[PDB]
């Protein structure tokens, strides 16, 4: 399993 | 702010 | 599946 | 207010 | 697909 | 910034 | 075990 | 950039 997390830069 | 969360399908 | 949500800063 | 919603294609 | 919709605040 | 972490299933 | 890590380009 | 590294279990 590969987790993805964060926020889109500039938005 | 635009959040991102989940997992990569097939991994 | 990687979900995306929120709102654009400053708008 | 400008909302954002969806999922990243291919993931 | 990541959808974007709304209106610009103050305009 | 959207980060990724995990391991490939079955390996 | 095969680890996966980093960040998605362009985000 | 999403790096991958390790070894296959049992081999």
């Amino acid at each position: 399993k590969v987790k993805v997390w964060g926020s889109i830069k500039g938005l």
